[PDB]
């Protein structure tokens, strides 16, 4: 029994944490194999950060402008090349502590572990979303760029974050491991505003069968409603729409606990439209959208 | 600012240490540190044992031999076997290579520490915990859970509090410091037990209170203060738990960023509670929480 946001073990991740330095910027990077991935920003100075040209920035430098460190020991980069907003350095070492890995381009409503870093030390864990508007509501402070979000599937690290930026919201922008952004932001020093967020509604749902799982019930009832007439609602109230696909997805949940997806969606509906009443559920006063269908199962059998 | 989540610290110093401890078709999870492994005692029961266990009798029917211990599938020889009050602590011929800088610590009510789940000793996740007024903590844990253990990491340094054992009739979870001693009165047998009624941390309120002034968010703040016991006593009657001296003694950061003194908060609290919120909220929120301790505060704000 219970529910709580659990991340993945960060162990695999944690091993492969460095710190990169060019000039007097300092963020951390990701060492896999033989090769260094870090925010291609480690090489700007305050005066670049603005308008940086990158390709011009990046020429600018050799190897030896670049100082990598693993704990107290110094790998040497051998090479160097950008790959969008991606900096990667080859070293002379290989890091045997690399994991099985994948790079994956998550999808929007998945979620992921983040593994905050500050000086190429780990922080801390906790489980985020990719949201629909492509920001993350990440715990971010300065020098966590670099800091990486991630999956794992048997032995298999999926790599799916970089960090790289907090909006004027407080939210968090970053790209995937080849370094294309989430979203429509930018690597430089601007005020960035995000698309209007909306709920992952497959989410929520999910989350209300933890709620029956875990004996929270006052929201059910008798009825049901249709898939588009839900949707309508859900449109209405800045839900995503819920797809057959997600159904679908739902349906090990709706097994285990007897109520229809369509019976669940119904029970949403009336949430939306009448609010919770100061009521909770599974202890919050919102309708909590981070958690995905998968991670319900992993956590409620 | 960016809200406050339930951060947990990163597990690898933990995953390193984990283990299976097997007698018969029983596995537990176990703790490998130097030399020893350390596991919940009911690894020796067989279903007929739990109701009542006499652990004493059990063991002595048991040699090193009948305890199978495994990091993955690799078995570690032991060669030695105790109990201390709720743990089985089995000596074997490997130091664990992965042994942390590491130390036993007794946690407080309020404190909150990261749970890594295992099963048959492979990490499932990590998540944040807070022990709760009544010696419970709001794990989430399922069957094979047990042996998974707590801890807080402090400059490389693993402070292990807590190791798993039981889950109460109403869905929060029991367990033991790392010397075997049970949170609360709590025993280790197959039985419905009932905790305390439980209350609310008052401490972690009050930091989640200067977490807000923090940010900019200080409407509650009131122009008076009150003495502790007059608080205590206040608390009570909205089932807050009385705070103590540690508890005003680690408010003192906070107070200090602030320059809010926590006999001042303390009657800024009182007022919410005497008063209610009103329609207002604090942080974004109508609920006040209280599983974020002052150092969780310090750690998220900096
Ligand atoms: C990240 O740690 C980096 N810091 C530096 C410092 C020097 C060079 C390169 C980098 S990357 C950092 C993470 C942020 C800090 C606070 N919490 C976070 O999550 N990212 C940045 O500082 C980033 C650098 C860009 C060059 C990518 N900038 C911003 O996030 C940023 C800039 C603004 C802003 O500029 C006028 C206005 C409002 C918001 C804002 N965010
Ligand atoms: C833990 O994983 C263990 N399982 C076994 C199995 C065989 C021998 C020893 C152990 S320890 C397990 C974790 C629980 C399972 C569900 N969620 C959890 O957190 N602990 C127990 O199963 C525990 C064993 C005791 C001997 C300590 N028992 C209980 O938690 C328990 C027993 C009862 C009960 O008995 C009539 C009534 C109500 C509640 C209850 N909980």
């Amino acid at each position: 029994s219970g529910f709580r946001k659990m991340a993945f073990p960060s162990g695999k991740v944690e091993g492969c944490m460095v710190q990169v330095t060019c000039g007097t910027t300092t963020l951390n990077g990701l060492w896999l194999d033989d090769v260094v991935y870090c925010p291609r920003h480690v090489i700007c100075t305050s005066e670049d950060m603005l308008n940086p040209n990158y390709e011009d920035l990046l020429i600018r430098k050799s190897n030896h402008n670049f100082l990598v460190q693993a704990g107290n020991v110094q790998l040497r980069v051998i090479g160097h090349s950008m790959q969008n907003c991606v900096l990667k350095l080859k070293v002379d070492t290989a890091n045997p502590k690399t994991p099985k890995y994948k790079f994956v381009r998550i999808q929007p409503g998945q979620t992921f572990s983040v593994l905050a870093c500050y000086n190429g030390s780990p922080s801390g864990v906790y489980q985020c979303a990719m949201r629909p508007n492509f920001t993350i509501k990440g715990s971010f402070l300065n020098g966590s760029c670099g800091s990486v979000g991630f999956n794992i599937d048997y032995d298999c690290v999926s790599f799916c974050y970089m960090h790289h930026m907090e909006l004027p919201t407080g939210v968090h922008a970053g790209t995937d491991l080849e370094g294309n952004f989430y979203g429509p932001f930018v690597d430089r020093q601007t005020a960035q505003a995000a698309g209007t967020d909306t709920t992952i509604t497959v989410n929520v749902l999910a989350w209300l069968y933890a709620a029956v799982i875990n004996g929270d019930r006052w929201f059910l009832n008798r009825f049901t409603t249709t898939l588009n007439d839900f949707n309508l609602v859900a449109m209405k109230y800045n839900y995503e729409p819920l797809t057959q696909d997600h159904v679908d997805i739902l349906g090990p949940l709706s097994a285990q606990t007897g109520i229809a997806v369509l019976d669940m969606c119904a029970s949403l509906k009336e949430l939306l439209q009448n609010g919770m009443n100061g009521r909770t559920i599974l202890g919050s006063a919102l309708l909590e959208d981070e958690f995905t269908p998968f991670d319900v199962v992993r956590q409620c059998s």
